[PDB]
């Protein structure tokens, strides 16, 4: 089913997600959940901190034809390089954007919807989106790259939306 999302201000969004202890059924339920949520929001990416689930499981999909589903459970960043930066949104800071400082490369390895473990090494949008989504597990949103001012900017106008 479709979970809740959540927005800023709430704190739960600074949680910091407790590892997976095992890829079960009840595990690949909450996959497929957040799978269903991120694309009814059309987002490219899920963090399960961000609908009250705290469990270090990311789901992504950068394929415009939604077809390409990158499960990542327990991630680990084993290397990253260069630097990069797009104007990045976020379903929990809806109709905000902005510039963020990023690694142009990381090399990810983390447990798929199996439990089996892989590795990936990524580059451009997919790299930025898979480091968006690890610092939603470790509580961090974009929006903590910016200046005081911005932050404040930005949690005026969620709250003023969010109505
Ligand atoms: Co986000
Ligand atoms: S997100």
């Amino acid at each position: 089913s479709v979970l809740q999302v959540l927005h800023i201000p709430d704190e739960r969004l600074r949680k910091v997600a407790k590892p997976v202890e095992e890829v079960n059924a009840e595990i690949q339920r909450i996959v497929d959940d957040m799978f269903e949520t991120m694309y009814a929001e059309e987002g490219i990416g899920l963090a399960a901190t961000q609908v009250d689930i705290h469990q270090r499981i990311i789901v992504i999909d950068v394929s415009e034809n939604r077809d390409e589903r990158l499960v990542l459970i327990n991630p680990e960043l084993l290397e990253k390089s260069g630097e990069t930066g797009i104007e990045e949104g976020c379903l929990s800071i809806p109709e905000q954007r902005a510039l963020v400082p990023r690694a142009e490369k990381v090399k990810i390895r983390a447990l798929d919807r199996d439990g089996k473990p892989f590795e990936l090494e990524a580059d451009g949008l997919l790299a930025i989106c898979i480091q968006h989504e690890m610092d939603h597990l470790v509580g961090k949103l974009f929006m903590d790259y910016l200046s005081p001012l911005k932050q404040q900017r930005i949690r005026q106008k969620v709250e003023k939306l969010d109505r």
